[PDB]
C-alpha cells in the first residue's frame, strides 16, 4: 500500500502535511501497514519520478490519494483501467493548484500553436481574460 | 496482440480518423503483423470507453497510435509507465484539435474555478487573448 501525497510549487509545502495527515489516519483506521508515505513537487499535468517510479513498480497493488487531482489533474480514469488488468487499484480518501495549472496549460498549448517566445505571457493575458463575465 | 488505436475529438474530423488508420495499417503491414483498427470519437483528456477497453484488456500487449497525442493530450508517460509494469507498451508510429481542448480545458477548470454559469464563455475569451 502507497500513500502518495502531491503539489505544484515548493510554495505548497503546508498542502503535503495536510495530505500526509489525512493519508496516515486513512491508514490507521483499516490498521494497514505503510511501504511508502511518498511526498512529490510537480505538475498536476511536466516529470513525476516518484509516481513513475509507484507506477513501474506491480508491488505498489494499492496507490492511497487524497484526492483524484493530485494523481492528475487529466486521465485517471485511464490509469485505473491501465492498473486493473494487472489487479493494482488507486484509492481516493476523500471526495487548490487549479490556476496555476490553467497557466501550464495554457504556456504548453500556446508554445505548440504561436512559438515558445513569449507563450507564458500569452497564457497569462489568457487566465485573467477568463475571470470577468 | 496488437490494437491499432485511432481518435478524433468530433464527428467532424471524420476524415483525420482515415489519415491514422491509413497511416496505421501501413505501419501494421510493413512489419507483417496482424491486427486484432479501433476508431474512437472523444476528448483528448473526457469518457473514452474503448481505450478504457483496450488499457483494461492484459492481452493488448503493443498499443499503436499515430502520435502521442491521440492516446491522450495528458498523462502518457503514467500510462507507459503502469503499462510497463505488465510488460505491456505503447507504440508511436509518427512524431490540430488542440485549440478545441483549449476550450475543452478552460471550461472545466473554469466550472471548477467560478461556477460552471458561463464557463465555456470564459474559456471562449480566454482562448481568444492568446491570440495575439
Amino acid at each position: 500500500v502507497v500513500l502518495y501525497a502531491r503539489v505544484s510549487s515548493h510554495d505548497r509545502r503546508s498542502d503535503l502535511d495536510r495530505q500526509v495527515a489525512r493519508l496516515t489516519a486513512w491508514a490507521t483506521e483499516r490498521d494497514l501497514g505503510v511501504g511508502q508515505v511518498v511526498c512529490e513537487v510537480g505538475s498536476g499535468l511536466g516529470k513525476r519520478p516518484k509516481l513513475r517510479r509507484i507506477l513501474s513498480d506491480p508491488d505498489a497493488r494499492v496507490i492511497v490519494v487524497e484526492h483524484r487531482d493530485r494523481l492528475a489533474r487529466f486521465g485517471v480514469e485511464h490509469l485505473e483501467a491501465a492498473l486493473s488488468a494487472q489487479g493494482r487499484r488507486i484509492v481516493v480518501a476523500d471526495p487548490d493548484d487549479l490556476v496555476c495549472d490553467m497557466i501550464e496549460v495554457l504556456t504548453g498549448m500556446c508554445a505548440r500553436l504561436y512559438g515558445r517566445r513569449g507563450a507564458r505571457n500569452r497564457a497569462m493575458r489568457a487566465v485573467t481574460e477568463a475571470k470577468r463575465e
